[PDB]
C-alpha cells in the first residue's frame, strides 16, 4: 500500500512498510483528524529536505546519511529524534583517550557489534588523559584531562559521528583534569578535580543554546577523581578526593541551582572507579580505597532500605577506567599495577559481570561514551 505524504509543500510518495519500520516512531504512530492539504494528503509542517534525508535512509536503512556540515548534522539528528527515527538499531560504544604506560593517547576505539572485536577510529586532535566526557544530542564531549604540554586543559572536542569529524568546542573556565562529566536535563556539567595545584570544588554548566561553559553553584567540598550520576533531575558526586578519600555523597538539585549533601554514604570511601544506575538504583564500581588499596568491590544504594551494601565484585581489581551504561553497563581497560585491555558487562538482571572483547590498545585515564543514533 502506497502513501503519499505533504511536508512543508513538498509530495513524498513511499509505502506504508517504509514510514512503520520503526514501532513506535511518531511517523508510524501518525498512520484522528490529522491537517491535511488541498488535495486530502497527510500535511506535516516540517523541514522538508530533512525529511527528504530521512526517507531516503528509511527506503534503505542499511546506507547511514551524510550530513553536509554541522548544522545540518545537529538539524539532522533534532529532527529524526522528532520524528522518533534511530539511524542504526545498536548502540556506538567508543573508548577515547587516555594513557597506554609511556603516552597519553588521542586515539578512539569502537566497538564492532558484527565482528565482535574493537576497531580503530577516528582519532580526536589532543592526547589526553583524566578529562571530562558527556553525550549531548548523541554528540560525544570530552574536557579538560592533562598531557605531556599541560598539566591541566582548558579544551573541549566534540565529535559528530555522522560526518566522523572531531571539532574544537568552547573552553572551560577553569583548566582542570580528573574532573567528572555527566548530562542532566540538556546542559553537561564539569565538576570538580584538579587545576593544576589545588582540588578544587568548582562546577561548570555548558549549554548549547550559549555555545559556552558558565560557572554554575560549586561543590560544598572540593573533591578530584569523584564518581557521578545523573538522573530523576538530580546530579549525584560520589567520593573522590580532598586529600584524603570521601564515603560521603553531594547532590544537586538541577531545577534549584542548589548542592546538598546525601544522607547516606558509601560503605568504603573511594577515588577513581565509576557510578551508574538503573532504575532508582545507585551502583559505584571498583576505585581505590583511602588505605591506597586498588578495588574490585560493588556498592549498590537501595532507596527502599536507604542503605548502601555491596554486591559481587568485578572479576579483577582496577581504577582509572572508562565505563558507560548501556540499555547493562560496560567497563574497559583501567590500572592496577598493570595497564589493563579487559572489558566486561555488568547485567543489573543478574548482578554479575561477562568477560567481553579486549582494546585493541591497553589504556587507562580514558573514557567510554555511548552514542545512540
Amino acid at each position: 500500500t502506497m502513501i503519499d505524504i505533504n511536508v512543508g509543500g513538498a509530495i513524498f510518495e513511499t509505502s506504508r512498510h517504509t514510514l512503520t519500520q520503526q514501532k513506535d516512531s511518531f511517523i508510524e504512530k501518525l498512520l484522528h483528524h490529522v491537517t491535511r492539504d488541498k488535495q486530502g494528503r497527510i500535511f506535516l509542517d516540517r523541514d522538508s529536505e530533512l525529511f527528504r534525508i530521512i526517507l531516503n535512509f528509511l527506503r534503505n536503512p542499511l546506507t547511514i546519511p551524510i550530513p553536509k556540515d554541522l548544522s545540518e548534522s545537529e538539524a539532522l539528528l533534532k529532527e529524526a529524534e522528532f520524528y522518533g527515527i534511530k539511524f542504526l538499531p545498536f548502540p556506538l560504544v567508543f573508548c577515547i583517550g587516555g594513557f597506554d604506560g609511556v603516552e597519553y593517547l588521542n586515539s578512539m576505539e569502537l566497538l564492532d557489534i558484527s565482528q565482535q572485536c574493537w576497531r580503530m577510529c577516528t582519532p580526536m586532535s589532543t592526547k589526553k588523559a583524566y578529562f571530562g566526557s558527556a553525550v549531548l544530542n548523541n554528540f560525544l564531549y570530552v574536557f579538560g584531562g592533562n598531557n605531556y604540554d599541560y598539566k591541566a586543559l582548558f579544551e573541549t572536542e566534540v565529535y559528530d559521528r555522522l560526518r566522523d569529524v572531531w571539532y574544537v568546542s568552547s573552553n572551560l573556565n577553569i583548566p582542570r583534569r580528573n574532573n567528572c562529566g555527566v548530562t542532566s536535563n540538556g546542559r553537561i556539567y564539569c565538576i570538580g578535580g584538579y587545576d593544576g595545584s589545588s582540588i578544587i570544588p568548582n562546577v561548570e554548566a555548558y549549554d548549547h543554546r550559549m555555545k559556552a561553559w558558565v560557572e554554575v553553584a560549586p561543590l560544598n567540598t572540593p573533591r578530584s577523581s569523584a564518581m557521578c550520576v545523573a538522573f530523576d533531575n538530580k546530579i549525584y558526586v560520589i567520593g573522590g578526593t580532598n586529600g584524603e578519600r570521601l564515603n560521603s555523597i553531594e547532590v544537586y538539585e538541577e531545577k534549584m541551582n542548589k548542592w546538598e549533601q546525601f544522607p547516606y554514604a558509601l560503605l568504603e570511601a573511594r577515588s577513581s572507579g565509576a557510578a551508574f544506575n538503573y532504575l532508582n538504583q545507585i551502583y559505584v564500581v571498583g576505585g581505590i580505597d583511602n588505605e591506597h588499596n586498588i578495588l574490585d568491590s560493588v556498592e549498590q544504594y537501595q532507596p527502599f532500605n536507604k542503605r548502601w551494601q555491596f554486591l559481587n565484585g568485578v572479576p579483577e581489581k582496577k581504577m582509572n577506567f572508562g565505563a558507560a551504561t548501556l540499555s547493562s553497563y560496560i567497563i574497559t581497560g583501567g590500572e592496577n599495577g598493570e595497564v589493563l585491555n579487559s572489558c566486561h558487562f555488568f547485567s543489573p538482571d543478574t548482578n554479575e559481570w561477562q568477560l567481553g572483547p579486549s582494546l585493541l590498545v591497553p589504556r587507562f585515564g580514558h573514557s567510554v561514551l555511548i552514542a545512540n543514533i
